[PDB]
């Protein structure tokens, strides 16, 4: 007998599948079709009092649920996974509003209601039981609201805006509502008691669910390779979370599961694998929509139950002219919610204006939270505190709002926001929308010609995949200030696709981006989306507050400053690339020009951050670096990994010791920063490319102690035409290089960075300083003197490769156009490579610059050939004009051999040969 | 009260997680500690009636569960996983075996066990509970196998093996098991009861199952992106198909779920979403663990309770000696079934030596399933039938046989593998596994130069990356198969890299090689592992049988010879690269020609049946080949889908359309075979890169009828030496050419297929045929006349067409060396680039042939410098003899600009600015 609730659960799961896939794209919930299917089912058990055999079973099994098991099994299975998607930045940013929506808002919605329900309804009710069905359905279901909004189509601020809201009701509803049904149980009679129950059942319960997130998330980060006990996990901190709130610390035990779901969206994105991540979420979305389609079904079973035994509630009229008058209510209620909180909900977070406003009232869709409460209200009724006349009122009126609201308002607001002209796509994401179609075309003909040539199988039908994708200015200001956004908008895909940046860190650079896409009239406001997520409020680590350890301190400064360097590093990165890429897209223009200032202008608080970082904490950005590189090379490794498994290449226990490994690399990352050892003076010279000329009885004098490398900002490393006085070693920081004598046309990005030595053309010439360096951050930078350098001059093994740095330092110095815009490792492999060749030519040679090479002139005299007699100086960068050059005097030369369309994607996209190939790989032709 | 379950399951939960983290890799499963923990806390509850609180109840609420709700719940949530995640590959390798491990080996065990528990057990059972006993614990479970196969290290034959046997063993001892339990309830009294019984509950189970399983992969053909309806979709149809057997048609539901999901395994891989396959394994996995675990704590918790009641079974003697007893007839039952089963054993399937068969009988591992049953046993005895203190001896029996055997025999298994030596990984895997980890350190060294030029940040370390993946000839004629079968295997994972091919035809393929690789010192058998996935039984859909349609026999023959179409073309594609490959690593030698000749004998049966599909079915190829190639497209579209969702680029509602369209997409393409229609003469005519040239009126003498396109194998398309009648169009299938004229040399893979036109040399130019045309395929080829080719040459813009499809056969004809291997539709990039020149050049000048550049002359003669004066003939392929040629009479010449390393592998593996290098990406220095 008891198996038969097996077979209720399996053909209501089956019904909300149907529910679901026939509603797809309607406009309507399949919810309202589960209870209407519910109540008929209900109706036939109960009402006609059919025959339904082991279906009917069933029906009765689940009509006599326990109310409180009812709730335990089912809303912590609703609410955890609506807690847990929760995305914690944009919570962040509209916090102000979710609060003011949520404690403030519920308070009110309740007064109004209950004030209404309890001077109008005929029940002769009390104020407890008509401020309990107040509180009771002013809960706004997270899910179906969450389903809304997917095919809603509104903006990202006013849908996150409704969501947090819709997930924060549920909570201060539930409070709420156990407030004033333990009031209608005959308890909480005085305002001291109120108090306490308040204390208890919201502070106590989110105490509960901030110890089991911590203690979980623990646990989570000592679970390396599992990603089914992590799931458990979940499951089974949730009903125990709750159960401890409910039954042994009398909390709330909805508000423990909703704070334990907040916390693992915050602090646990990091403790769960990252391939565990896609399958936790669609577990508990699926929990949370079994659960949602099981309350759905039983509400309108019990329903039916209740509105037909013998005092026939649905016959009654006035349970009907008050179930249209709850929801003129419900509405009244909201739109004096709204209307209340708008001087306030418009000045913080997101800013609402009156069309979100009608949006957000009219988003008042009630669901399986309500209908679980109410159901548990008609469940514990019968006795002498409330009636089963009165229960059964309950589970009706809410389970009436639930199917007024649905249908009446989440069919109507896709029409209320097509009006008001909320639905229209901006230009700048059409233009972002029309690049990725054509990208994924491009794709997809690419996909095409790489399997065309196939002699077995033969020819592919292009109509046919064509068929199953068959879906798919230079002075204007604010054109180019909108190209310039999508260069950088480029580059944060690029970094993030290379590995450089983290999903969430990509999103905020994002977001940041697309705000600042909507005011490209004005200044380009690109870093004002990333001001809230990069602050320095205080370093008092150093006050001997925490100095005793010393060890400590480098794990709060860094969990507390990692995700804002990184978002400073990748918004300054990104924008000298895409100011780098505008100079190359517009040219000399100075529209560009102004672009590229206001760019260079506003990237001014990123840098001043990381300078922050660097004066307080030395040693975080060199374990922030590492840990961004080790987290890359470890998803490449994870990525790698998986296509060996995929193919079945390696044995199941080699390939699953891989994949451990990995895995408990990602897990150990994650948990603790690296522990990177602050580099002293004597392994920073030794770690500097210059060291290997320099021999190791130079590198031990004390450690070339009495030094100290840090140099301040804006402290000058030489002058420009001041004597050869030494080489300037670069371990760490930003130098700038400003000479007006030099070419330096275009010179956008002046600097060098990390493994640099400057100076070595001067000391090994004796030429005046040609750029005057300047430091641009705290620079880590060690001084040898000439001497030390030009007594290095004994082997010519060490003299080639002198002259070679210096090659590197005049290749990014005398012809920036090109190699200021490449790594000084990348230019390094240039310069390295056997192909490469140093040379002294004796007076009267002719040097050999050709095609596909370049060639820099290090020390003597050239005189070129079929142009008027010119006496080039020894820094010269030796380049064909013709795509010549006989030595004047001795001389030293060196010749090398030498997503980015969204910027200029409508810019950037015959023969009688080039047809047939088009015939050839394709069908008959496509303009490719 | 009842809210108290709901803790049972978390602490139970709780409980099975801190097991299974505290005690992985210990040899020791957790599930003893489970059970240990489930009888610690029942003996707690109900032996020294402690007050345990809320615990207790919830104990006592779980041990009052119904038996037939219990198996309801938990059966299928133990048995789907492992039904469903079964490979079917392997198990059609297998089945002989596995069906007979599975139905007599149960039969027999149970006869063993029965036999031995009456004759000696002192309970005076009869021989209806001795068997029923017997046949309980005679289930061998498929998770705790599965477990302990994971870190076991066995070969994939006998891991495939016991594992299929236990996943099956289940089927058919849960059989037995209700047909003697209906026998103990006082039913089934005759034998034609029992052969209606058995008839019933196995092949009504199994056509209930597979009646589900059909409707439910239908459903999910049309469900086209929705990745949570899919996996409830599959709990609703595994709980409704269970309770329809057991309720409604008194079939097993045991059975009933095992044929849905093996069903699943088989019929559903593409039913589902590819990126909702892993939520699903996940989720499902999942709830196998959790009843699992529940199962063994409520074990654990029942067995206290009845062996601590008023007869305390547990201070009997009896109960312990005969529990020993128990579980040496265990062994002696899997020893005689294994010992009997064994000359059919060893003769079908894989084969199984006295090695395999040790394990085998071994891995005897009892679990939940037993458990289970024995624990419905326990919950209905009470009665007058099976008695209180018999259940209660059965749950005791059961559940200490399963602690038994998992302790004395998961443990211990690993010990009995490691002695044997059958857990040595042989010399191609081990090398294998060293270029795995080979190429993990380059990729990690590339995403740390990827990485290392960050201004911002700094430099990362990289000691610390390093530490955290610190984990990480030509003579002999068996190495170098054994290297020609590695790139065998590299040339699969490139295609399935590249998309190509599909996973499970990568599995596949990879295990054929995989075997082969253990017999390279005789010949190559790697077809061997791919003769059984590649038959053509045969091909009565033309006997007027399915004529009438002619539009079903399309369908049937596509999904019919799909996978083994798949499965020869990539076969013949990896073996011809990976041919190419041996001749330019080994050169020249006899051996490398031996192989070479092997691998061409052994790719003939592809070939044989790539010809029978051509000839049977001619319009299959093409259907499967086009539906390759757009599920291919698809999958990179998704895949460009999830990059842009990552980053968060696009509006939600724009990207959730993009996503819902290529889901759609590869949906209706596994749902069906593509439509593709099939080509006339005509639109071959038009698809053809002579098409171009050639003038619609031409085109359409009746759209050029009278002439069927197909010539068969074998046929010649023109001799050599023959007068330029003509040309021929190649549309599909593949020519050979022979030519002792030309310069042939080491000319490997001599073909030319779909997109060719041969001898318009010839007929331009009037000179004799180079080469010999035969089919090597069912060429789809027309024949245009010489006086149709030569009337075309009016035009300019038409004539320097000609000549450079000429110069495309005459460059994979003349130089063979470098453009055999390349596709004609790369060899039409090159010719038809902006840079190459066709030239007609007077007498007396000369050819401008350079460096990055090559040549081929048309039509006169050419004498070169500083060689003996030679008289090249027109066809000369003019290359740089360093890295020249006057023009003699009036000539014609046009000039181009012109994982794989698993096969050479530790073969194909300074100066002081290299060093430098080293230094200015890394710390110190690393071997790169
Ligand atoms: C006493 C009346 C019946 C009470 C039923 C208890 C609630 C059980 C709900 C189980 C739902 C299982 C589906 C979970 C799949 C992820
Ligand atoms: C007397 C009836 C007892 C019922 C006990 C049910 C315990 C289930 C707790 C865990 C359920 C989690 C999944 C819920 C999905 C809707
Ligand atoms: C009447 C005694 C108690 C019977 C309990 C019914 C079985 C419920 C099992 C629910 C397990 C929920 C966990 C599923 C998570 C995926
Ligand atoms: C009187 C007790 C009724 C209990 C009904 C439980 C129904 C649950 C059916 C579906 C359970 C699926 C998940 C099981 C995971 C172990």
């Amino acid at each position: 007998s008891p198996v038969d609730a097996v077979l209720f659960v399996g053909m209501s799961l089956v019904l909300g599948i149907a529910s679901r896939h026939l509603l797809r794209g309607t406009r309507v919930p399949y919810t309202v079709a589960l209870l209407v299917i519910g109540i008929a089912l209900g109706s036939l058990e109960y009402g006609a009092k059919h025959n339904l055999g082991k279906i009917g079973h069933g029906i009765r099994i689940w009509n006599e649920i326990d109310p409180e098991l009812l709730l335990a099994v089912f809303l912590p299975a609703l609410l955890f996974e609506s807690s847990f998607s929760m995305e914690v930045h944009q919570i962040k940013r509209c916090l102000g509003q979710m609060v003011l929506l949520a404690v403030p808002g519920v308070l009110i919605s309740t007064a109004c209601l209950g004030s209404l329900v309890k001077v109008t309804f005929p029940y002769e009710w009390d104020w407890k039981t008509s401020l309990l069905l107040g509180g009771l359905l002013s809960a706004t279901d997270p899910v179906a609201v969450v389903a809304l909004l997917k095919e809603l189509g509104a903006s990202k601020k006013l849908s996150t805006i409704i969501e947090g809201e819709s997930l924060m009701n549920d909570g201060t509803a539930i409070v709420v509502f156990q407030l004033f049904l333990k009031m209608a149980m005959g308890q909480n009679s005085d305002w001291s008691s109120i108090i306490k129950f308040l204390l208890k059942v919201a502070l106590g319960a989110v105490g509960i669910g901030l110890a089991f997130g911590i203690a979980s998330v623990i646990w989570l980060k000592f679970i390396f390779n599992d990603t089914v006990i992590e799931i458990t996990l979940t499951i089974a901190v949730s009903y125990f979370a709750y159960y401890t709130a409910q039954e042994w610390a009398g909390a709330s035990g909805v508000l423990t599961v909703m704070t334990l779901g907040m916390f693992y969206a915050a602090f646990a994105r990091t403790a769960f694998k990252g391939d565990s991540q896609k399958s936790l979420h669609h577990f508990w979305e699926m929990v949370a929509y079994i659960a949602n389609t099981l309350i759905f079904i039983l509400s309108g079973v019990v329903i039916a139950e209740g509105i037909l035994d013998s005092d026939k509630i649905a016959y009654q009229g006035n349970s009907w002219r008050f179930l249209f008058l709850l929801y003129v209510y419900i509405q009244l209620s909201r739109v004096v919610v709204v209307g209340v909180l708008y001087p306030l909900l418009c000045r913080f977070g997101y800013g609402l204006d009156w069309k979100e406003s009608i949006i957000l009232v009219w988003s008042g869709l009630r669901g399986a939270v309500a209908l679980a409460l109410s159901l548990s209200v008609k469940q514990s009724s019968g006795n002498s505190h409330i009636s089963k006349e009165t229960g059964t009122l309950f589970l009706f009126f809410t389970g009436g709002i639930v199917f007024l609201t649905l249908i009446v308002n989440g069919s109507t607001t896709q029409f209320v926001l097509r009006l008001l002209r909320m639905d229209i796509l901006p230009a700048p994401k059409k233009r972002i929308l029309e690049y990725t179609k054509y990208e994924m075309l491009n794709k997809a003909l690419r996909a095409f010609q790489d399997l065309g040539d196939d002699e077995e199988l033969g020819p592919a039908d292009w109509p046919t995949v064509e068929s199953y994708i068959s879906s798919l200015d230079p002075k204007s200001l604010k054109d180019i200030r909108m190209r310039f956004l999508n260069g950088v908008q480029a580059t944060y895909w690029e970094m993030l696709d290379e590995g450089r940046i983290s999903e969430v860190t990509a999103n905020i650079l994002m977001q940041s981006v697309d705000e600042a896409l909507d005011q490209v009239s004005t200044t380009l406001c690109d870093w004002r989306g990333l001001k809230p997520h990069v602050n320095f409020p205080n370093y008092y680590n150093f006050l001997h507050s925490k100095v005793v350890p010393r060890k400590l301190v480098t794990y709060f400064a860094v969990e507390r400053l990692e995700s804002a360097c990184y978002i400073s590093a990748a918004f300054l990165r990104a924008h000298t690339i895409a100011r780098q890429q505008l100079y190359d897209f517009l040219g000399e223009s100075n529209i560009g020009s102004i672009v590229i200032n206001e760019s260079e202008k506003e990237g001014e608080e990123a840098k001043k951050f990381l300078e922050k970082v660097r004066s307080s904490f030395p040693q975080v950005l060199r374990v922030v670096k590492t840990k961004q590189v080790t987290y890359s090379v470890l998803n490449h490794l994870l990525g790698y990994i998986e296509n060996l498994e995929k193919v079945g290449l390696l044995e199941e226990k080699e390939i699953a010791h891989l994949h451990d490994a990995v895995q408990t690399g990602l897990k150990k990352l994650l948990r603790n920063p690296p522990i990177v050892k602050l580099p002293k003076l004597s392994d920073m010279i030794t770690s500097h490319p210059l060291s290997v000329a320099l021999p190791p009885a130079f590198c031990e004098p004390l450690k070339h102690s009495k030094k100290e490398p840090m140099k301040l900002r804006g402290v000058t490393l030489y002058k420009e035409g001041s004597k050869p006085t030494g080489v300037w070693l670069i371990f760490d920081g930003i130098v700038k290089w400003k000479s007006k004598i030099l070419s330096n046309n275009h010179s956008l990005h002046p600097t060098f960075s990390h493994g640099s030595t400057l100076g070595l053309y001067e000391v090994l010439t004796g030429k005046p300083y040609l750029c005057d360096l300047i430091t641009d951050s705290m620079v880590l930078c060690f001084f040898i003197d000439s001497e030390k350098i030009l007594s290095l001059q004994s082997d010519s093994t060490i003299d080639d490769f002198l002259w070679q740095e210096s090659a590197l330092v005049l290749l990014k110095l005398l012809r920036p156009q090109i190699f200021e815009s490449v790594a000084m490792q990348e230019l390094r492999a240039l310069v390295s490579t056997e192909s490469s060749k140093l040379t002294t030519y004796v007076t009267g040679e002719s040097i050999e610059i050709d095609c596909n090479s370049i060639g820099l002139l290090l020390e003597g005299f050239v005189k070129p050939v079929g142009i008027k007699e010119e006496l080039i100086s020894s820094p010269a960068a030796l380049s064909p004009s013709n795509g010549q050059y006989i030595v004047e005097t001795r001389a030293r030369a060196i010749i090398f051999n030498i997503h980015r369309g969204l910027m200029s994607w409508p810019e950037n996209i015959l023969s009688l040969s080039e047809r047939a190939m088009q015939l050839s790989i394709f069908g008959s032709m496509v303009n490719v």
